[PDB]
């Protein structure tokens, strides 16, 4: 795209504020940002807020979201689809033209770990070029294992293909498959989907802790066989709904767009890889590390 | 196949009749029929009854099926495998030669949404060329959410490859991935697996309704990440068994041959896409629409 | 690998012995062994004990495993990762150099049907060349359907690619996809992952029996749509955990590394194919047979 040549828009922080007991304002941008997806490889991503996956959004079950999208792309229209919400797609997930803004409103009345993404046609193009992320909706009455959890992180899986290559997006294998982590609390890491960051700067935990991961596989195209080496998931909630409650799973199957809450215990000091167990994807990037110390 | 050149056998209606409180007769054909799978693209499909996927079959839990297959193919043998039934494959799913008929009998004692398909070797060839469909077995005591449902439809996912190309069927990506809908009640649409019909003639619903979809992914080869844009599934029954009961799922993972009953609420007027969220498949056809009016 | 040319190390039996009420010794080898994976096709596999998948391991829930690996490979390091155990990967799943041994100790405190595999980098290479298998951990209080089961077998799914070809392992479709069976009791078959053995020498059962299969899909890369032709699974326990309890499933979705216990009834005499319903995989080998007699 000739209007993207040389464009590298600095990342902009997510803006969010609660405006009532059950109402929240969220304010994101669509923007064109260079991301290093593998060592030496820059992808001029289409993003929300200059991150891909986009910034983490967390709301409470029952919250109405009043969402604004500011489109900084000079030429391409963008939009937002949150999987958390009940909405009319053809009224509420519509395009925002270059250099304009749009505001849309809709309720999040289901707890869980939901994908969000651009919904502009062709959707595959928009998601593959980087316009994906996660919204977590916290359950009103929690999960039944809340009191057992010591520490929590967010992980997102995505793929990268040949740059803006529709034929590759539809017909090709991924070039890279990657994890990212998005921050829940001050001090947590906040990364982009790349092959290396969570290997070189592992997530951190303490011996004996029960870890919860909020996870989503945003695709665009692949399913994920999510596994943590050296442990067994004690509890799994499919899509993060507390009712969907599995126990003792070695590996969690995630459809494209699928989420889960998983919880496991790290019993001994050491570094614990986190993988998709489709090992062609692992090999192409999708390995994160959790370093567990005394 | 030289004996298929120029062959285009008109579709024949499914014949079905109840012959006892727990016994039903079903009568299908195997036939060679030209189907438009994408605009301008004809596939000379191998079919049941001149539809691909084949016609919908609905029986009650406990019904014995007395199934007859009339093979109208001039040269290729065909057969029937219903996933609903308990049967001896090597006695009851056997071939019916060109211009002959065979009758087989077997019980459907498990509720759910089951694939059926030809079982002639090589099975991949027979399923890929179009010999697939769905049988629904209705549970004796229903589903626990029956009283909440306003409206229901059947959707089937399948793939199409290069015409009768075994190498492509085994080694290639799909050319097209498509939905079809099969009628449950008078007036419902009844379509074939193509890229466009359920975009141009959407399924219809009313604002506020709870929708149930009977869904099956017949493959042959891919798994499906089934999602309805702008809603969350309130309830999911895996394989349509009322015991397998998930809640609040954004996306349902379907193995090849896998089914589900899913239920969701459409809260606002508009058009709601229905997709597999493996967006390379979506892009290659697998998008249906649900138009929701006042 | 020049040091593997001409190498074909005879298979060595698994050594296992109980050394306390909750402690077991296991002793395996890593070795280079020619396996016939399809008729006329030899793969010089990297294996545990000269079988691929490796030998079956069965322990009780609560057992500590004291595992020894003897590396007979003349040049490549190997390791062991059991999905059953809680362990520090970077202390307990470490490499054993050529012509050396290592002993590692760790608890299996979760019931189920777990993958094991080499964990040497690049893991994809080690798993693809044959270093995979299953450990079953038997639940302390069984499964609730134990008393209904007549007969049981173990089945494992894996893929084979172009020989030791990293590009193919990461980017290519499988050449073959295969089942194997591993013995639980004297007289049961014990086979390697190949296209033909369980077609030519089917598993055996009697009319009317309820069959349990312990199943795992070891990948490396594909997911599995597991189905038995001519029946419906009465009960399914995901990952073999008795809590994860589905009913009436036609087809069970298995992630890569994913397991299950499945149970079904064979009602009539005949031969019952067992497949992955991703029929491109079936066609490339992944069909086993169960011959059911009076
Ligand atoms: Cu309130
Ligand atoms: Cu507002
Ligand atoms: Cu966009
Ligand atoms: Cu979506
Ligand atoms: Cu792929
Ligand atoms: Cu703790
Ligand atoms: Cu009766
Ligand atoms: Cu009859
Ligand atoms: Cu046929
Ligand atoms: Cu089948
Ligand atoms: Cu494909
Ligand atoms: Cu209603
Ligand atoms: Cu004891
Ligand atoms: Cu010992
Ligand atoms: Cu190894
Ligand atoms: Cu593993
Ligand atoms: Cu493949
Ligand atoms: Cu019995």
């Amino acid at each position: 795209i000739a209007a993207h040549k040389g464009v590298n828009q600095a990342p902009v922080p997510l803006k969010m504020e609660r405006v009532g007991p059950h109402d929240v304002h969220i304010e994101m941008t669509a923007q064109i940002t260079d991301i290093e997806i593998d060592k030496g490889k820059i992808y001029k991503a289409w993003t929300f807020n200059g991150q891909a996956p986009g910034p983490l959004v967390v709301v409470n079950e029952g919250d109405t979201i009043h969402f604004t999208l500011k489109n900084m792309d000079p030429v391409v229209p963008h939009s937002m689809d949150f999987h958390a919400v009940h909405a009319s797609p053809s009224k509420d997930f519509i395009d925002v033209m270059p250099n304009k803004s749009g505001t849309f409103t809709y309720p999040a009345n289901k707890p869980g770990v939901f994908m969000y993404h651009c919904g502009t046609k062709p959707v595959l193009q928009h998601i593959a070029n980087g316009m994906h992320g996660v919204i977590i909706v916290k359950p009103k009455n929690g999960y039944p294992t809340d009191k057992e959890v010591d520490r929590e992180y967010v992980l997102i899986q995505n793929e990268w293909y040949k740059y803006n290559d529709m034929n590759d997006f539809q017909n090709g294998v991924p070039s890279y498959v990657v994890f990212s982590s998005k921050a829940l609390k001050p001090g947590d890491p906040n990364t982009n989907g790349d092959t290396f960051t969570l290997k070189e700067k592992p997530l951190l935990a303490k011996v004996g802790e029960k870890i919860r991961l909020y996870i989503n596989n945003v695709g665009p195209n692949e399913v994920s066989s999510f596994h943590v080496v050296g442990t067994v998931f004690d509890d799994v909630y499919l899509d993060g709904n507390p009712n969907n409650h599995l126990q003792g799973m070695q590996t969690v199957m995630l459809p494209a767009s699928g989420g889960a809450v998983v919880e496991f215990t790290v019993t001994r000091p050491g570094t614990y890889p986190i993988v998709t167990h489709q090992f062609n994807h692992a090999q192409k990037g999708a390995v994160a590390m959790l370093k567990v110390t005394e």
